[PDB]
């Protein structure tokens, strides 16, 4: 089923966030048995192993913006890696790795199909420009990039060149978010994006969210849907080894409705698991809980419900 | 009143599944105090005593099934129990135990109230048969021996012949599942058995899930309800010292909720808690957590409710 | 902006519960950046200092009820001071303390307000008269010194002459209940007092809880909103240091969902943060925690939202 048709593309990148561990995402969520898994689940999974992302020395910063050329050029070559994915006719399954790497994702899903829909589901807009930004950390800025009506607000950042603006405003929807700076906010409520923050999905349940989203982005025509899920959306009681953890999150449970709904669909075609850091893990188990949690997220975009499963088959002979 | 009219049984019984110490949970029910707190919610309590379950030796497996003789035995004398209960005008109360002794309590509850419906609360469907499980283990079969649908697709089993299936496919509701085998998933799908899995819970919240179920069962008129409650049901944060703890599970709120609801048609006629394992706690606290929530489940089916509770006087004199 | 003109009042009293620490509570909210945070949210701070409760020997219970006096003397100084900050313009904030200072935090806010509607975020009622009361402690009493209706049914308690009843049973909200004595609940319902227990909470969510709370106080006309807020409202997951937790609370989101949507009416013209312990905390973790929560709550009363936040200018200049 193209629904259950994939193709694994491991980006092991850290230079978009300052912590340490995060390229060691890809690794972690293959030694779980993210692919046996996906398998057992009647998948058709190819694994087009970790991208070797060469060292860039010499990558000073740009203005107060981090490592922009390594940034820049991971994301291009993840664009590459993504558009031949979506060219084998797979859903792209990108194991982060930090969130930098959705300006990468995205492009390359956008080359094969520019009709598409983000759904993101993250504590943060990610929506900073290269000059509202105050930390100068690359994965908070990934929307920015990515946004048509951005243009004009992005400077000429080195390593960048390559990137022009593929989802309108209008094609994408935020749920999950409780940390926005300033800037972001501006931006968010003047471009007028759609979004659920956690007062959102409090005052209305995580059902009519996903109902209002899915009917938001699909109810003038059926178009293919990439969702960017960062870890740290769900509550870190759930995922506490990530970067930026912030209280209050998605539960475990609404982590699954998400996924579960949004494969119901048919139309997810591109997936993010982002933010995953095994040295942020304050114990072992913290570690393996984060793991565990992303793996089953990523089941889920996959078929697996929590109702059950069968085979066409009569199992009572 | 008849909803705070009880018949206390004990059913110290494991061999339904293989983790020791299941057998021990009516003891534990019964230290932290169960029978008091009962009394002093203004409940009529008899204590019909813990059953005697005596060793069965050369209990030979029924093919993968394990302990078929001591299981069939074991729901034969609880179901003669229970019928005594039923029989003396008392809403009958089996403290597991493992359950696969819901086959006897369900019997012998339709032995006097034939026209009951069920109420399942439990991350697992345990609607397996002989020949669908892949474990072997009674206590994720009970249901299929309890269907009507199902008679025919049961083989003679050893232990099980006193059984006549005595409930219909549309007299259950299902709550809280999510860990559902194939089998059990095209059973639920083929026989169209109301379920409400942690999905529609997500989906509706617990609020319209307990509409839809009591309007579901209660819908025509009104008839006995037997709500069955496996601990597992409740999230593992919750009910920790059980053999078969699913995360994702319903909140101690949830279930308080659906226990509440429950108390106030004033039809509650049977109850089973049932997988209580105070061998099965990493930690004291943790077992004693367990007890304590499985104790505050009981208390609100016969009664006890949040906002509070008053006997029938002036309390400003 | 009036509804973030601040006025800070610290009220280090613990007499009308008899678990030593809750005193301490205003210097560890102090020392946590309170004020500070605050002002860089945009808010008009004044510090009106920590209330000075002069040490009175000799106070002899009356009936059952410890340290009278006391209690009566703290909440006529606090009453006195709250008057003052209302007719400066600005919003009282109560740092507490035991809940018995809502006698004089409210008393002193309808002496310059009082069209004055209350929301009581709590676990319990504390609406039991110095005759219904079995513990005797006043921090569970405060309602019944407050309402017009229980005028008769409060007898003359030694340093509770000043008190006048300054709202009536219709007054009044109740959010998050879970532990009623008797004699609470019978005052409760003979009066008809508004409330969502844990079980309306549960049924409705917190979205409609809030909706339903705001339409029933603010319908007829606009009115001055009271918010008294006892941190074991919340689950003692979130809030473990704490005198009298109870199970089941509020969590985290929900907190803040009740103090944004009450921060958005812009008709917030008390607050009271009562019953922090910072002795009680198992660990000193379980001290930050809570003390962490309490201000994540108080900056939501304040505007501080989690979809973000953004000054009146253009950020993308
Ligand atoms: N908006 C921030 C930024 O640096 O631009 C400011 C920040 C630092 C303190 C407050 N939140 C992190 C966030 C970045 C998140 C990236 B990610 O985890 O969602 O991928
Ligand atoms: N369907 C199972 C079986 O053994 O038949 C397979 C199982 C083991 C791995 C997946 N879930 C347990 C379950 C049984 C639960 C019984 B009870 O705890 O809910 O009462
Ligand atoms: N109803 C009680 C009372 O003492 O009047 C009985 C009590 C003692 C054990 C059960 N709950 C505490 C509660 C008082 C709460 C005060 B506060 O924390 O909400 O401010
Ligand atoms: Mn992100
Ligand atoms: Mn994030
Ligand atoms: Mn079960
Ligand atoms: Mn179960
Ligand atoms: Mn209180
Ligand atoms: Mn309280």
């Amino acid at each position: 089923a193209k629904s259950r048709t994939i193709g694994i593309i491991g980006a092991p990148f850290s230079k978009g966030q300052p912590r340490g561990g995060v390229e060691e995402g890809p690794t972690v969520l293959r030694k779980a048995g993210l692919l046996e898994k996906l398998k057992e689940q009647e998948c058709d999974v190819k694994d087009y192993g970790d991208l070797p992302f060469a060292d860039i020395p010499n990558d000073s910063p740009f203005q107060i913006v981090k490592n922009p050329r390594s940034v820049g050029k991971a994301s291009e070559q993840l664009a590459g890696k993504v558009a031949e994915v979506k060219k084998n006719g797979r859903i792209s399954l990108v194991l982060g790795g930090d969130h930098s790497l959705a300006i990468g994702s995205i492009s390359g899903h956008a080359r094969v199909h520019p009709d598409l829909g983000v759904i993101w589901v993250d504590a943060h807009t990610d929506i900073n420009t290269p000059l509202t930004t105050t930390s100068g950390n690359l994965h908070g800025q990934p929307v920015s990039f990515l946004l048509k009506e951005l243009k004009g607000k992005i400077p000429d950042v080195p390593g960048f060149s390559w990137v022009t603006p593929c989802i309108s405003a209008k094609d994408i929807v935020y749920i999950g978010l409780r940390d926005v700076d300033p800037g972001e906010h501006y931006i968010l409520k003047t471009l007028g994006i759609k979004y659920f923050s956690m007062t959102e999905v409090d005052r209305l349940g995580i059902g009519k969210v996903m109902e209002e989203t899915l009917s938001y982005l699909l109810g003038r025509k059926k178009r293919p849907i990439h969702l960017s899920f960062d870890v740290d959306g769900l509550d870190p009681s759930f995922t506490p080894a990530t970067g930026t953890p912030v209280v209050g999150g998605l539960t475990y449970r609404e982590g699954l409705y998400i996924t579960e709904e949004i494969y119901k669909t048919g139309l997810l075609s591109g997936l993010d698991i982002m933010e995953v850091n095994p040295s942020l893990g304050k114990t072992p188990e913290e570690v393996t809980r984060t793991v565990n949690t992303a793996v089953a997220i990523t089941l889920a975009c996959f078929g697996l419900a929590r109702e059950g499963n069968h085979k066409p088959i009569d199992y009572l002979n």
